[PDB]
């Protein structure tokens, strides 16, 4: 839908009558396009930085660290077009306190019960207790 | 291999052109190096959801009514139709992209250990004498 510049373009900062094509993820804006039909000069991000979406940033962003205070571990290294992917160690599930904040917790075992649902990436083990004992929080 | 964000020109291997952005398709390759690629916005009812060099836009998808799916977001030039399920129905994925909507179980003779989620049925906790077989609490013994 409607924009000043065509889809995929931005307005030249030095000239409002010219629209330049944006940079793709993995690259940053090295120089604005020199005119309407010219290409924007986009260069690939240096190792240790990235741009995860189409953009016209004059710098790439530094790759993020996983939050050690949250028990996080890097599960996927940062590439020019994608930031560090963080997760938890095996047998641990992520508990999201918010959309972007999660803490790693140890998957529960089923003492006096039996695993109804195995521990998932973002969900603790779901236990169903044996005859006699009852479910109470994380323990039967 | 052309630089990040570029694709090899079809008529000239010496030339690498900048890819088109989501929401646009390739109308004309770049005339030469340093020249813009001619990419144009998709017509209403079509989209391209990522960087590309596709010479056509793709037709917007229709949510699967047979699967109980409902449209939770309309198709735009840069994003296809987003489908989901009505409140109290969860998604059961048959495959990577195909999902079907199913009623969220009410825990009969059990207790809602876990309430129904977008991609997970209600989890039940049966009662004395009743053991859960499937998503339900059946009479004991077997």
């Amino acid at each position: 839908m409607d924009s000043v510049c065509p889809q995929g373009k931005y307005i030249h900062p030095q000239n409002n009558s010219i629209c330049c094509t944006k940079c793709h993820k993995g690259t940053y804006l090295y120089n604005d396009c020199p005119g309407p039909g010219q290409d924007t000069d986009c260069r690939e991000c240096e190792s240790g930085s990235f741009t995860a979406s189409e953009n016209h940033l004059r710098h790439c962003l530094s790759c993020s660290k996983c939050r050690k205070e949250m028990g996080q571990v890097e599960i996927s290294s940062c590439t020019v077009d994608r930031d560090t992917v963080c997760g938890c160690r095996k047998n641990q599930y992520r508990h999201y306190w918010s959309e972007n904040l999660f803490q790693c917790f140890n998957c529960s075992l089923c003492l006096n019960g039996t695993v109804h649902l195995s521990c998932q990436e973002k969900q603790n083990t779901v236990c169903t207790c044996h005859a006699g004992f009852f479910l109470r929080e994380n323990e039967c």
